[PDB]
């Protein structure tokens, strides 16, 4: 029994982490194989920028020891560090794209110095509710499957609401955010509604049934409700995958539906669901069947 | 910016869990050095565990029934001690992957990052708190006794929990690492049950803190209270008494914010009589009261907002 929101173990990310300095910045490198991952920015036209430095103008450090760059290339918004020796630790890894709802952990470093883990979403807007101070740019967000780790985000900025922006280790920033100093904002957000539906099947799981009725709706029915209140539509996609846990429960899909339109509608009335008073949209269904049935790494 | 429930990275605690089996119960096991530590109820079958004699379970074993899996490989159980409620099983080989440790018993009200474990492997990473009433509201399904509770101070990992047992209502009970429990709980299936929960004070007093610091403001007014009356509204709403080692205590972030530590107490004591009104703190619609002034500190930027 329980529900917390869980990170994966962070140990194969760990014996990733090396701190990047070029010039007055210093911020987070991730070293794979002989390269070093970081965001270009530790250097805008970054072509030109770029073509003035030297390998040696780069200082790697890796715990007490300085790795040699001997070459640098610049891919989208990340820079590749070549180094003369390949990291031993370096896991079975894969880069990952990853779509606005799904969820992955962050591993916040500081000076190449890991200094905590926690759990957060891709938001629908493209940016991440994170905790990040001055420092810790180049920290890195990963998911693991079986005993391969897929690194899905790098962080870059904090926009001027607290919130945070990144790219993919490709690169690629998430949502239409550039590495500037420039005005920026994150865009309307929207609550992740295939997971807030996850949420409640693992409240059913752990015994919380307060909120479920004997009323059904239709998809389109459920889907005019959720537009009202800033809630992502809700395809079949979405039911198809939430079908294991309806199975589980006893509760379809558009039966859970029902609850969640009478839980906008009218609120928790004094209640809350798993220890929260407001619905909760960073599990998906696949970390609520995870959590509900102890899977290692 | 920003506030997440944060826990320490689980790298170096990872590096010590193994599975242990003794016939046909199988659990987690934290080695360190060349010490293997896991709760004394593996010895037990479930008949057992009402009124388990551990001391006579214990004598009719010997070092080969314990079956310690560390990855693939076995390791060699030369020896084995019971100290309180932990079996200590003496392998021959020193673990190359421990960390600098210590083993420290906390007080209700800390915070601890949990390993969750099943059959020595590592399945994920929580933060939490122990509770007023001793329990942890961890997330443990069966298989996880042995998992364990640490803390990160710099690069020494300070382990300070076991996990023993789930109580009917959900919540988890477990000892230190010296087998000593939290609460007045035993390793025992008899009827036990968690004692009425309260609200860590502090916490919610260092999380306003962190509100402030990140910001926010909406919740301040111009009262101050005295620690009396503020401890006389407090237990009606199931809240801790704030006693004046947590006002101290309090000291460095009200220093920061500019609030002083009576005056956010009497923030605090108008909160509980109107509830938030459709607003949040830091994304919570709820008293947050699992973060430590000390993790406050840690987390949080030195310059306020
Ligand atoms: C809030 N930031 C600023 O005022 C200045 N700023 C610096 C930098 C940036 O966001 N850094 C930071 C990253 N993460 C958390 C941060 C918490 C607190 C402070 C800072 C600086 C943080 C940045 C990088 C890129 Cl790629 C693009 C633009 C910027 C930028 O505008
Ligand atoms: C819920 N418990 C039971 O039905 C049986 N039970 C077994 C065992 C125990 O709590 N295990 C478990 C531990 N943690 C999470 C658990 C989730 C789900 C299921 C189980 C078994 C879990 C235990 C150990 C001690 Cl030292 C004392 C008493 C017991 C005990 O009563
Ligand atoms: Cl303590």
């Amino acid at each position: 029994s329980g529900f917390r929101k869980m990170a994966f173990p962070s140990g194969k990310v760990e014996g990733c982490m090396v701190q990047v300095t070029c010039g007055t910045t210093t911020l987070n490198g991730l070293w794979l194989d002989d390269v070093v991952y970081c965001p270009r920015h530790v250097i805008p036209n970054y072509e030109d920028l770029l073509i003035r430095k030297s390998n040696h103008n780069f200082l790697v450090q890796a715990g007490n020891v300085q790795l040699r760059v001997i070459g640098h290339s610049m891919q989208n918004c990340v820079l590749k560090l070549k180094v003369d020796t390949a990291n031993p630790k370096t896991p079975k890894y894969k880069f990952v794209r990853i779509q606005p709802g799904q969820t992955f952990s962050v591993l916040a470093c500081y000076n190449g110095s890991p200094s905590g883990v926690y759990q957060c979403a891709m938001r629908p807007n493209f940016t991440i509710k994170g905790s990040f101070l001055n420092g810790s740019c180049g920290s890195v967000g990963f998911n693991i499957d079986y005993d391969c780790v897929s690194f899905c985000y790098m962080h870059h900025m904090e926009l001027p609401t607290g919130v945070h922006a990144g790219t993919d280790l490709e690169g690629n920033f998430y949502g239409p955010f550039v590495d500037r100093q420039t005005a920026q904002a994150a865009g309307t957000d929207t609550t992740i509604t295939v997971n807030v539906l996850a949420w409640l099947y693992a409240a059913v799981i752990n015994g919380d049934r307060w909120f479920l009725n004997r009323f059904t709706t239709t998809l389109n029915d459920f889907n005019l409700v959720a537009m009202k209140y800033n809630y992502e539509p809700l395809t079949q996609d979405h039911v198809d995958i939430l079908g294991p846990l309806s199975a589980q429960t006893g509760i379809a899909v558009l039966d859970m539906c029902a609850s969640l339109k009478e839980l906008l509608q009218n609120g928790m009335n004094g209640r809350t669901i798993l220890g929260s008073a407001l619905l909760e949209d960073e599990f998906t269904p696949f970390d609520v069947v995870r959590q509900c049935s102890g899977v290692t790494f």
